[PDB]
């Protein structure tokens, strides 16, 4: 449709250009403090949650028993050629299997799918919204393409959260994918 | 539109930080020596160009407008829960080379949405959508009274030419008119 297209764009421009070229920085300056504890496949690219729904939680936040809150990475206030960085929000969580810690990962929100939610809650639907948000999906997924040094430093997580039953899990879709990568 | 990008930007944003801000200034003063001080320096400047003209690095650009630092973090919020974290600016507002003013400004980060809208193959309409966002945003404000009491929208259009519009003036304008 429209909208997606401004959605991908300015979600690239205004966050994911300016937060991925120091996040290793960042990533390093985490584990000198804190024991090497981002380590294993997973646990060295921001890995944004893309729920196809559009469900962002309102604190923006992963709230879940089995993806256990840990920390937050520091801030560099530099970046590599001497410009000064914004401060960026960003939580390290504990993946469980069975009760056991089976993987540490960066996750967070692609925050712009609540506009997409906001807009099919105004009297003037949710198929639009899915489609919107499919189209907001490719569309980041192109421009990523297109960096190089983006596409090593971030990974998609795109799934469709069913809104009832139990039969979805993110804490194993957040593993499939990690131990899927190759 | 319009109503999805303010409610959202309430709902991700304003609703979130606002609460926590006069805890940062307080930790931010008792740092830097009051330096936050004087009308305008304790409230959330949010710049609301309805051209929509928002910087790529989302900082304040201009010569007038000089950055001096950023706000700190509080890890808790009043009621024992973790807050996230944020990136503020405080600049100094000159006016004839002379510090005139501190403020916390920031853009209205969403009207960048609205500005790609208008660059894709598939303005007026960007003009009208950008208002619509601001009185949504307006009204929302309105009811939640704490957080109109820690925010402000300077709204104003800069024009694409010409040397007519000066935006420390305007900040200034609000903050001596307030």
């Amino acid at each position: 449709l429209n909208v997606a297209h401004g959605l991908a764009w300015s979600y690239y421009i205004g966050y994911l250009r300016l937060i991925l070229p120091g996040l290793q920085a960042r990533i390093r300056m985490f584990n000198q403090l804190h024991n090497n504890m981002l380590s294993g496949a997973g646990s060295r690219r921001l890995y944004i949650l893309f729920p196809l729904d559009c469900g962002v939680p309102d604190n923006l936040s992963v709230v879940d028993p089995n993806i256990r809150f840990r920390d937050m990475l520091p801030q560099q206030n530099i970046d590599r050629a001497g410009i000064k960085n914004r401060v960026y929000s960003n939580s390290v969580y504990e993946i469980l299997e069975n009760g056991q810690p089976a993987g540490v990962c960066i996750l967070e929100y692609a925050t712009p799918l609540q506009t997409l939610f906001a807009m099919s809650q105004d009297a003037k639907s949710r198929e639009d919204r899915l489609e919107q948000a499919k189209l907001f999906c490719r569309t980041l997924e192109e421009i990523l393409e297109d960096v190089p040094e983006s596409r090593n430093n971030c990974r998609l997580i795109v799934y469709q959260e069913p809104t009832d039953g139990n039969s979805f899990s993110l804490s194993q879709e957040v593993l499939r994918h990690i131990r899927q990568e190759e």
